[PDB]
């Protein structure tokens, strides 16, 4: 099942993801070095800054595509609830009760209550996945319309979004709604 992951993953460019803690929202650390969060107990007290979201439990990467094919990997360990993928950078950061889906700039996939992956459609789609992931990869193709999923590390294949016309931005983006000890961690490139 690893091959056409394989094959993949040389042709998609690795992307260096760092968290951009000015996105965060209070309710999440970012690590020191960048390459986790996690949702802390309570918000933390931060002034007014435009780019932060006030009401997902999301942050961003600190760079965004506009063209290209682009992979990067994300731990999610044992983490009960977790949803990942990219969204467009004029996505609503200061709206309540905004629904994530594609239509609203977000394409996710995910983890809740331990055992129910779900894509961030409209309305949601349940997936079955024979295997708990515990590395994902996430893939870009920006011309084509590609956010696909991977388990990274049997190279199955989990989900991929209908075929997209980007026309803003992408950057990474992850939520964590859950407290619990695992964090969220981007792998870095080999
Ligand atoms: C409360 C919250 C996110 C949960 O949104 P929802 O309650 O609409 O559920 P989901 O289908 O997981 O998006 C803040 O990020």
């Amino acid at each position: 099942g690893a091959a056409y992951h394989e094959w993949k993953m040389a042709l998609f460019k690795p992307a260096d993801v760092i968290l951009d803690p000015d996105t965060a929202n209070a309710i999440l650390l970012v690590s020191e070095d960048q390459r986790s969060v996690q949702r802390a107990e309570e918000p933390r007290d931060l002034p007014d800054n435009p780019e932060r979201f006030e009401w997902h439990y999301c942050v961003l990467g600190c760079e965004n595509f506009t063209s290209g094919r682009h992979y990067w990997e994300v731990e999610v360990g044992d983490r009960k609830e977790w949803h990942i993928g990219v969204c467009s950078k004029n996505v609503e950061r200061k709206k309540g009760w905004v629904k994530m889906t594609p239509e609203n700039g977000y394409w996710t996939m995910g983890l809740t209550d331990g055992n129910k992956y779900r894509a961030l459609t409209e309305p949601r789609t349940n997936l079955k996945l024979p295997e708990p992931p515990r590395k994902v990869g996430i893939f870009l193709d920006y011309e084509t319309g590609e956010i696909s999923f991977y388990n990274a590390t049997d190279g199955s294949h989990i989900y991929t979004f209908p075929h997209a016309s980007f026309s803003e931005p992408l950057y990474p983006v992850f939520r964590i709604l859950t407290l619990e000890p695992t964090a969220l961690t981007i792998c870095p490139i080999p």
